[PDB]
Parts: C-alpha cells; sequence; structure tokens
C-alpha cells in the first residue's frame, strides 16, 4: 500500500474534489480509504502541461482548482476539444489501456491535483470496472441509441460510467444549473419538469432512457429539473467522456432536439429557446 500524509486542510479538499468523480462511484468506503491514502497534492503553473500526447501513463487526477485546455495533435495540427473548469478528472486513459497518452493537458491559470499513480489505479480502479463491466456491458450493448458506435467503442463507455442512485423526491439536476453530467436511466422513472411560474411536466423517463443531453450539445444550462419517482439509479458519464465517446450518435440526439421544440411551442407557444 503507497501511503502520503496530508495535512487537515489538504484531506477536506481531496475529500470534495473526490465527491463527484463518477470513477469513484462504484467503490466500497474500504477500497475508497486506500485511494484516499494514495491521493498525492501537486501543484500547476499557469502554462504548464501537466501531460503530453504520445507520453507513457503515469498518474491519474482530480482536479482541486485549476482551469485547463485538451489538445488532440490530429495530423500534425492541434485541436482543442475541451476544458475543464476547476472540477473533474484525467489521464484515466492510459491507465486503463495501457497505451500512450491520447491527448495534451494544459494549465490555463495556477492549480493544484489530486494525484494517483498507476499501480494503486490498476489494483482497485481497473479491477472495480471489470465487475462494472459485468453489471452493465449487457445493458449498454443494447441501447438503441449506442447503436451507431462501432463495438469497441460502447465497450469502452462502460469503463467511464459511475451508477447514482436517488430516493423518492430527490432532484437529480435543476433548471438553469450549469451542467457537466450525461444520464441513461438504470432503474426507477425520472421526471421531468419545466417552469413556465408552475413547474409542468413535459416528459417521464424510464429504463433505458437518457436526459441531461440538451445542455452538453447546445453548451448552455439545463433546461428542465428532474426528479426520482421512487428509487432511482442512474448511469452517468462527464461532459468530457461524453464527447469523446458519443460524437457517431450526437444526429439521433440532435434529431430528438427537434422535438423538444415542437412539443414546448404546443403546449406553451414559445420554444423557449432550447436552440
Ligand atoms: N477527446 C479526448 N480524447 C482523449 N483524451 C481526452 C479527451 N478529452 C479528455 N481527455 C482526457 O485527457 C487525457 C490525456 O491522457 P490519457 O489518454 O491518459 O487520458 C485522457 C482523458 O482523461
Ligand atoms: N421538451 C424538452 N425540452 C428540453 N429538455 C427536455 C425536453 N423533454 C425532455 N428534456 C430533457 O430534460 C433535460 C433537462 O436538462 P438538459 O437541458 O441537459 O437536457 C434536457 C433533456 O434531456
Amino acid at each position: 500500500r503507497i501511503i502520503h500524509p496530508k495535512t487537515d486542510d489538504q484531506r477536506n479538499r481531496l475529500q470534495e474534489a473526490c465527491k463527484d468523480i463518477l470513477l469513484f462511484k462504484n467503490l466500497d468506503p474500504e477500497q475508497m480509504s486506500q485511494v484516499l491514502d494514495a491521493m498525492f497534492e501537486k501543484l500547476v503553473k499557469e502554462g504548464e502541461h501537466v501531460i503530453d500526447q504520445g507520453d507513457d501513463g503515469d498518474n491519474f487526477y482530480v482536479i482541486d482548482r485549476g482551469t485547463f485546455d485538451i489538445y488532440v495533435k490530429c495530423d500534425g495540427v492541434g485541436r482543442c476539444v475541451g476544458n475543464y473548469d476547476n472540477r473533474g478528472s484525467f489521464g484515466e486513459l492510459a491507465l486503463m489501456y495501457n497505451t500512450p497518452r491520447a491527448a495534451t493537458i494544459t494549465a490555463t491559470s495556477p492549480g493544484a491535483l489530486w494525484g494517483l499513480d498507476r499501480v494503486t489505479f490498476r489494483r482497485i480502479i481497473v479491477k472495480n470496472n471489470a465487475k462494472k463491466r459485468k453489471m452493465y456491458e449487457s445493458f449498454i450493448e443494447s441501447l438503441p441509441f449506442l447503436k451507431s458506435l462501432e463495438v469497441s467503442e460502447r465497450l469502452k463507455v462502460v469503463d467511464v460510467i459511475g451508477t447514482k442512485v436517488y430516493n423518492d423526491g430527490e432532484q437529480i439536476i435543476a433548471q438553469g444549473d450549469s451542467a457537466d453530467s450525461f444520464f441513461i436511466v438504470e432503474s426507477g422513472e425520472v421526471r421531468i419538469t419545466m417552469k413556465r411560474n408552475g413547474a409542468v411536466e413535459i416528459a417521464r423517463c424510464l429504463r433505458g432512457q437518457y436526459f441531461g443531453e440538451l445542455a452538453l450539445v447546445t453548451n448552455k444550462p439545463r433546461a428542465a429539473s428532474a426528479h426520482a419517482i421512487g428509487t432511482v439509479k442512474c448511469l452517468a458519464m462527464d461532459v468530457q467522456a461524453f464527447e469523446r465517446l458519443l460524437g457517431p450518435c450526437m444526429e439521433i440526439m440532435k434529431r430528438n432536439i427537434a422535438t423538444y421544440e415542437e412539443q414546448l411551442v404546443a403546449l406553451f407557444g414559445t420554444n423557449m429557446d432550447i436552440v
């Protein structure tokens, strides 16, 4: 076991930084404690290359604070495929598939990261993903909207999703809120409402259906709220995973978007500007 001593201020900041990391959701309190003890802090300077495309993987990072740009060099040209804003994680691909870094991550401000060495990672996270794969691989392959992906790409979706459970009445997401997750209902029922004024029910999602994609596609705040009816289980994915893996089905989703407009105009007379 690898262990790094941390001040009290570090443990509080570390625990708060890890609370929403999807790759840690399917871990028991004991595996999680080992991960926490293995975490070490790392300061980064603005302009610093935390990760360079092509290198061997070494650590997995959870963001404590700071901004970062994501670059993928495609044919001598560097594209900015996204960014991180004071929250999130990265560097898990090289450690899961033993491949070279697939992108360059640069800090665009001073910041801090929580690192986790590859050994502790593969020993716990990777071991845990195998378990996750046995529970959901079948379910994910069967989703109609994911048929657009190559079969190998679909299997990779399982590696980065995390399970989230909600009790009856819990708010899953709120209208007007910023968005960082894409959801897939695993079990239970999710009620979608929108405020004209009072809240109006506009849709319900059952096993196999998704929601929370509109904000990620149009880059806007959540257009509606979502609450759980009874006990709900959702498979969540962060926006970076969404953009890396679901590009192939940005059509089927774009096609479902148009429907959102018609429905709202029909119910309210205005499209509420969701596009
Ligand atoms: N579109 C993307 N392609 C590849 N890596 C990405 C992308 N968006 C974010 N990343 C992250 O950037 C990291 C770069 O190193 P890794 O390949 O280990 O893991 C990668 C992911 O965690
Ligand atoms: N008519 C609709 N307009 C907007 N969002 C809708 C509608 N029907 C269902 N939704 C879903 O509710 C989600 C609310 O958050 P998002 O905007 O991220 O994504 C939205 C869609 O997935």
